[PDB]
């Protein structure tokens, strides 16, 4: 997250961490056994941190439970980006509490100009790197879809929208993808994609949950 703030202690309680040896992606507890994350954070051999704040440092509040299963869509496209979700299922059911508790599903698409809530461990620089310890928050605003597109240099799909502020400074980044952006309480976004971090006229985008939610259920119903 660049040019946001830290969130303060386990106050986005359905945020995860996804784990290989180290911090690689976020992801979104929506039950006690499933997280929804990006398709292009897809590896084998994951484990799902819940409860984290400092992700370096074991202050008790965090479930470490390994991915028992793994789901990219199948029609996600890695040259395109369309279709960027993954479902994981973990191997055990979290124990939900005050610091790991589930996020709603939408019932509807969040509305443009609402202003809603991203979060990871991800770069918080623009230009160079710099990973934090603790997780990061920031603030911003649905933009219209003629916004998006005449912003980006690459083709959005109706399974994108883009949130962010256009000046620049303000943006998701590497390690935040698959991670929440949260609208009026309901996931709306995962972390995907953007031209870089930060940049002025180049706003982060991000998979499209109100579109998925049918297939969710489907999918979790049958695994
Ligand atoms: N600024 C962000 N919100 C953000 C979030 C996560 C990662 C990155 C990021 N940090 O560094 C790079 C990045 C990146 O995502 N690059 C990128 C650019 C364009 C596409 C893309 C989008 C639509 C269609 C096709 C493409 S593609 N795959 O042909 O390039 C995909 C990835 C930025
Ligand atoms: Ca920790
Ligand atoms: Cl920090």
């Amino acid at each position: 997250i660049v040019g946001g703030y830290t969130c303060g202690a386990n106050t986005v309680p359905y945020q995860v961490s996804l784990n290989s040896g180290y911090h690689f992606c976020g992801g979104s507890l929506i039950n006690s056994q499933w997280v929804v994350s990006a398709a292009h954070c897809y590896k084998s051999g994951i484990q799902v941190r819940l409860g984290e704040d400092n992700i370096n440092v074991v202050e008790g509040n965090e479930q470490f439970i390994s991915a028992s299963k793994s789901i990219v869509h199948p029609s996600y496209n890695s040259e395109t980006y369309n279709n960027d979700i993954m479902l994981i299922k973990l191997k055990s059911a979290a124990s939900l509490n005050s610091r790991v508790a589930s996020i709603s599903l939408p019932t509807s698409c969040a509305s443009a100009g609402t202003q809603c809530l991203i979060s990871g461990w991800g770069n918080t620089k623009s230009s160079g790197t710099s990973y934090p310890d603790v997780l990061k928050c920031l603030k911003a605003p649905i933009l219209s879809d003629s916004s998006c597109k005449s912003a980006s240099s690459f083709i959005i799909t109706s399974n994108m929208f883009c949130v962010g502020y256009l000046e620049g400074g303000k943006d998701a980044c590497q390690g935040d993808s698959g991670g929440p952006v949260v609208c009026s309480g309901k996931l709306q976004g995962i972390v995907s994609w953007g031209e870089g971090c930060a940049q002025k006229n180049k706003p982060g985008f991000y998979t499209k949950v109100c579109n998925y939610v049918s297939w969710i259920k489907q999918t979790i119903a049958s695994n």
